[PDB]
């Protein structure tokens, strides 16, 4: 039937931490005369503007910053969501409080600031604090590997919550993420599944387990295609759609 | 002997929350041919630039953002000190552990992120979180006066950290500052002290007890003058140097 193309932005339509190239933007616009297109990224709408231009809403059929928590369709905002409204202030506080209480009891060499980073689609938690220096990150990550600090504090959170529909995911060097079950890139799919697309292609570059694009790639609702770079995305699109 | 003028920024050289007027800027420079001048404010270096001009450091003999924890003299940065090194890493971790445990215990309509912001010469603490939106900021502000949330917090903090050489100051809407005794605006006198000034004049619009200019005004190293606006600062300086 009719189809949709969904692209990760960073690493797929663009080179890592680089803006789109006029040549690729033009290919995509030519491709829209053949098929509906849309983009999905973990970054806020401001960042996505930096990456694809301030006219992005008018140039793509769908735009899904924040893994879809914000959604634009045919130039209008289709929907907007945040972790606060979903989980609720009560539950959002029970979680903050426990995290705070628990971090007060961790004996560390150092503590700094921003232990809780509130993002609209997750809560970053950092025993040391994100404001640490790079040399303090390393000191902590090494200590974590011998004492397993992050792993035990997720463990105790998975016991006390998680029946509230919460996922916990250790990542990077100093923090872990608390986000509702399924609020990875798969979230965006809810805004396009009821629009009548017999097949939804998806292109991304972190397609293997761990990556930003893994969970959406493996979803049975997508025709998943891995990519290595923008040039490769044109290559594949040229072959799929002539 | 030779002398130095030190000016509070907001309200003394500028109308509150506004840039300086070109009239006032060019006056100061005419004075500078008669006297070394300097400025001091609580705000980070970038904010000072926005009030006095990008090239502040070249137009003022001394420049003291963050009450002087960051300091420029004749264009170049002076030796620096941070709260971690002064108070020690145990009192920092014991003061963070306490603040964290206490926030977890506060019942509030909303809690968000960045409850402790780790600055060069202080720690904010925001019961609600500095990442809060604007609507949430006013909410906490207008509830705080009904239930004296911050006022009550600062009080218990003083009891527990009595004698530890720390000061506390509720400022603004959502937070209070914790800083070593002596790290108000009078921190900067450490730099201009000596350097052969027989008289150090100081101007400030919040001379009254509890104001950010009080302790530097009363400090005996300074010849303090209370100001009611930029145009008044002129009157006193025109009375003194003409
Ligand atoms: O309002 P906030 O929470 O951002 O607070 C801000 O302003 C306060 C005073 O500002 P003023 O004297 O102009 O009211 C400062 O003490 C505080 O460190 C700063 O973060
Ligand atoms: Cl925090
Ligand atoms: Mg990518
Ligand atoms: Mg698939
Ligand atoms: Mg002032
Ligand atoms: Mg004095």
């Amino acid at each position: 039937g009719p189809a949709l193309c969904l692209f990760d932005v960073d690493g797929t339509l663009t080179a890592p931490r680089q803006k789109i190239t006029k040549e690729m933007d033009d290919f995509l616009q030519k491709l829209r005369q053949k098929i509906k297109i849309g983009v999905v990224g973990g970054s806020d709408f401001e960042k996505v503007q930096e990456q694809l231009g301030n006219d992005v809403v008018e140039k793509y059929d769908y735009v899904f910053p924040e893994n879809g928590l914000v959604a634009y369709k045919d130039g209008k905002l289709l929907c907007r969501q945040n972790i606060q409204s979903h989980l609720g202030e009560a539950l959002i506080q029970d979680l903050i409080n426990y995290c705070l209480s628990y971090i007060a009891k961790i004996k560390l060499p150092k503590k700094r600031g921003t232990f809780i980073e509130f993002r609209n689609g997750m809560l970053n938690v950092s025993p040391i604090g994100r404001s640490c220096s790079q040399e303090e990150r390393i000191e902590f990550y090494e200590l974590d590997k011998k004492e397993n600090i992050r792993q035990k504090f997720v463990a105790d959170l998975r016991k006390e919550f998680a029946g509230k529909g919460l996922t916990f995911s250790i990542g990077g060097q100093i923090s872990f993420d608390v986000f509702p079950d399924g609020w990875d890139k798969r979230y965006c799919l809810r805004h396009v599944e009821n629009d009548g697309y017999k097949t939804i292609y998806f292109f991304g570059d972190k397609t293997m387990p761990g990556g930003n694009d893994h969970e959406i790639f493996t979803d049975p609702r997508t025709m998943g295609y891995s990519v290595t770079a923008p040039e490769d995305t044109r290559r594949i699109c040229e072959l799929l759609f002539s």
